[PDB]
DNA sequence: GCGATCCG
DNA sequence: CGGATCGC
């Protein structure tokens, strides 16, 4: 076999499907059952595959009205997939097919004709087989075993039969054999098709009592294999994915495009029955990225390289001890919502993350490390183990990373799954009432601005606003940052914008975010993804709910405990600064946290040489500002700017600050010193982050990297500390019948039963407070309440 | 000092 | 498509 040729009877499959699924249409009218039916059966054949694919069409009058519309889509689709389209003018589609089949077969190919019209069974041979839509491969064996015939005498058999419209009314019977129970029996000596006179009624009677009719039934052999055509059986070309998506989407069937990819999948590797060997990397494909709201379609597992596919995804999950592989945590969250407790084990995504945090998505790391993130469960599971091997062999030598992996990240994956799976209850009545309120407010703003501008210009349309501003007695980047002057209108628009963004980001999405099966929101939490090592949240991003602002507080208020439960919000007090005191070891900073005093007030004294009890507001504010600034950069230029009044005496403030805290500065120094030498910095626990730009050419960016270099150790250590705390806390939490729900900034929020709350709150405080030993003490401020704002921090 | 998820 | 706010 030089190759496999799949001849598709586009002509008839199109007609068939038009009368199949008859009601199907895109909710807008536009019927689509023919297009659908045709695509669906086409995929099946292509799943089975072939090298060349030729969909033959006819080259109208008393045919269906809407049929041509869908037929054009049929051809368009055929083309979009890279398959060949063939319609010879003045030739019936079946004659062309019979010939393509024969020519290819002669040319040493193996041919499979995707069709349903029984006529083609006459071509049927070794090498030439038929593929019926419904199913079954039709072969010569099939024919002899099911009909008792051979292709060479099937065109004949059917001649004296009829099927549909192959008109032949009147068969009689004879021994109740009719014509069907008969059929084969007249093969022994023709009569109708050459010699034989006297014979039994019907069989011969009806034969002669029906001239003309045979001179029509001849259509059965109307499968001439000798039509001279040129088309070559070349392999199907590259499918126009960009348009194919658009196509399927125009028809509303974009959602099934997933299967269309499943044909360009590289040659399959060895397989085995479902149950996989202990420790096989799993793979999976979901209907949507968000696991809680996802349909698990396809579960697979590779071990050794043999890939195993689960016949039944949703049940196979019970055959696994753990979900081990790319996106484990996500599979577990789903298994959890399926009443199955499937533990997330190893995951290449975690090892990759550790090696270098510029590894966040499974599409990225896979591409980076010699692979690709496909959509097939098998392919994915294979990639998964392959990656694991590779990334482990590296990380393994790394004793700091390896500790981080086994003790923090990997155990953290299981903790996250549960939070995602459990979720939080929202006060949707409060939420809806809130939306109603914020709405009126945005209005007030819109009005105010139109009042100033005069002309009721449609705000929220960059280009019209640009105009309006530039006559009010760009924006992106430039004036967006610079959207102010001695003008109230700019502020009014700025308040309108935030009230809207908060609205269209938290206030509105929230209700839909409530899962029907559980009655609560499931904020997705991600381990990798950030640059410092912090946990990012999505749907919603809790991280971006404004803190301390009335609107922010009003928003949090929506998250509530479960009826007879209370929420316990535990916040780490200045964890970043105590981490600084520790990392730098600046005995003064250390001293303050040790004495248990208001670091700001203290920093003020040592800066303005006055007793703690003498430090005035402006004093402590400068101190607080400097303190916060230390953490990310603040230059000096910013410092003054922020402190507003400081006329470059800001440099004075900084010097005084480092004078009191000399080691803090020595830390900045060393940090950058080693960083720009080693190529990276690290957190207290060895979490590595590369900052190549510390040696950047454009000082503008060399500045930025500087920031990151010391910023990562501090924020980074804080990130690790929390992750580890959650890892220790989780177990004891389940013991107490309590539950972890969120994690935002340096906070953790638990839901616990009524008065269990007090015990739970204390246990949590202790665990967190004593997570990991540090120079300065770790302080956890806890709050217990009914709504998130009740607990507060 | 830039990010993270959503806007529009 | 690409950019911004709250975030730390
Ligand atoms: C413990 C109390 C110590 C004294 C608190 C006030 C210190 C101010 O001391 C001065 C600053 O005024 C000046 O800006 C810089 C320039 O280097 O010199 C500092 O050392
Ligand atoms: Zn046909």
């Amino acid at each position: 076999p030089k190759g496999r040729v799949l001849l598709v009877d586009g002509h008839h499959l199109a007609y068939r499907t038009f009368h199949a699924l008859k009601g199907l249409t895109t909710s807008r009218g536009e019927p689509v059952q023919a297009v659908y039916g045709f695509a669906k059966s086409l995929l099946k054949a292509l799943k089975e595959d072939g090298d060349a694919v030729i969909v033959v069409f006819d080259a109208r009058a008393p045919t269906p009205e809407d049929f041509p519309r869908q037929l054009a889509l049929i051809k368009e689709l055929v083309d979009l997939l890279g398959l060949a389209r063939l319609e010879v003018p003045g030739y019936e589609a079946d004659d062309v097919l019979a010939s393509l089949a024969k020519k290819a077969e002669k040319e040493g190919y193996e041919v499979r004709i995707l069709t349903a019209d029984k006529d083609l069974y006459q071509l049927l041979s070794d090498r030439i087989h038929v593929l019926h839509p419904e199913g079954y491969l039709i072969t010569p064996a099939w024919l002899w075993e099911k009909y008792g015939l051979r292709p060479d005498q099937w065109a004949d058999y059917r001649a004296l039969t009829g099927d549909e419209s192959d008109n032949l009314p009147g068969v009689k019977g004879i021994g109740e054999k009719t014509a069907r129970k008969l059929l084969e029996e007249w093969g022994s000596l023709e009569a109708l098709l050459k010699n034989l006179d006297r014979l039994k009624p019907a069989i011969r009677e009806k034969i002669l009592a029906h001239m003309d009719d045979l001179k029509l039934s001849w259509d059965l052999a109307k499968v001439r294999t000798d039509l001279p055509l040129e088309v070559d059986f070349a392999k199907r070309r590259e499918p126009d994915r960009e348009r194919l998506r658009a196509f399927l989407e125009r028809l509303e069937f974009g959602s099934l495009l997933h299967e269309f990819g499943l044909l360009e999948s590289p040659k399959a590797l060895e397989e085995a029955p479902w149950p996989p060997p202990e420790g096989a990397f799993v793979g999976f494909v979901l209907s949507r990225k968000e696991p809680m709201w996802a349909d698990l379609l396809a579960l697979a597992a590779a071990r050794g390289g043999r890939v195993h596919r689960a016949p039944e995804p949703y049940k196979a999950l019970r055959d696994l001890k753990e979900a081990r592989g790319l996106l484990a945590k996500d599979l577990s969250v789903l298994a959890l919502r399926e009443g199955l407790g499937l533990p997330p084990g190893d995951d290449p995504m975690l090892l990759a993350y550790l090696l270098d945090p510029s590894n966040t998505t499974p599409e990225g790391v896979a591409r980076r490390y010699g692979g690709e993130w496909t959509e097939e469960a098998g392919e994915r599971a294979a990639l998964s183990e392959r990656l694991f091997a590779n990334l482990w062999g590296r990380l393994e030598g790394e004793e700091r990373l390896l500790w981080l992996y086994r003790e923090v990240e990997r155990p953290l994956s299981a903790v996250l799954a549960h939070m995602e799976a459990t979720g939080v209850r929202l006060d949707v009545a409060y939420l809806r009432a809130l939306s109603l309120e914020v709405a009126e407010e945005i209005a007030r703003l819109e009005a105010e601005v139109f009042r100033l501008a005069g002309h009721p210009f449609n705000l929220n349309s960059r280009d019209q606003l640009e105009r309006v501003l530039f006559d009010e007695l760009s924006t992106s980047a430039a004036v967006l940052e610079a959207l102010r002057e001695a003008h109230p209108i700019v502020e009014k628009i700025l308040q309108y914008r935030e009230l809207t963004k908060l609205k269209s980001t938290y206030i509105d999405p929230l209700p839909d975010l409530i899962h029907p099966r559980t009655g609560r929101l499931h904020t997705r939490f991600n381990q990798t993804a950030t640059a410092t090592g912090r946990l990012s949240s999505s749907d919603p991003n809790l991280q971006n709910i404004p803190v301390r602002t009335p609107l922010g507080q009003r928003i949090r208020r929506a998250f509530i405990a479960e009826e007879g439960w209370l929420l316990v919000a535990l916040d780490y007090s200045q964890i970043e600064l105590r981490v600084l005191a520790h990392l730098s070891g600046d005995e003064n900073l250390i001293r303050v946290f040790q004495e248990g005093r208001d670091i700001h007030t203290e920093t003020a004294s040592w800066m303005f040489g006055v007793p703690r009890e003498a430090v005035d507001p402006l004093m402590r504010r400068a101190a607080k500002t400097i303190n916060f600034g230390v953490l990310y950069g603040m230059s000096a230029h910013r410092l003054s700017q922020e402190l507003a009044i400081p006329y470059e005496e800001a440099q004075a403030f900084i010097e005084r600050y480092f004078q009191s805290f000399p080691k803090v500065r020595a830390w900045i120094e060393k940090t950058l010193e080693e960083g720009r030498r080693r190529g990276y910095v690290e957190t207290l626990f060895g979490r590595r982050r590369y900052v190549p730009d510390l040696e950047a050419r454009v000082k503008s960016v060399r500045e930025a990297a500087e920031r990151m270099a010391f910023n990562m150790p501090v924020q980074g250590t804080a990130a690790d500390l929390m992750k580890l705390a959650m890892v220790k806390l989780f177990p004891r939490l389940e013991e107490m019948g309590a539950r972890m729900l969120l994690q935002v900034h340096d906070e953790l929020v638990l839901e616990a039963p009524k008065e269990r709350a007090e015990a739970v709150a204390r246990l949590a405080k202790e665990v967190m407070e004593g997570v990991y030993p540090l120079a300065v003490p770790l302080e956890v401020e806890v709050g217990i309440g009914e709504d998130w704002l009740s607990a507060k921090e």
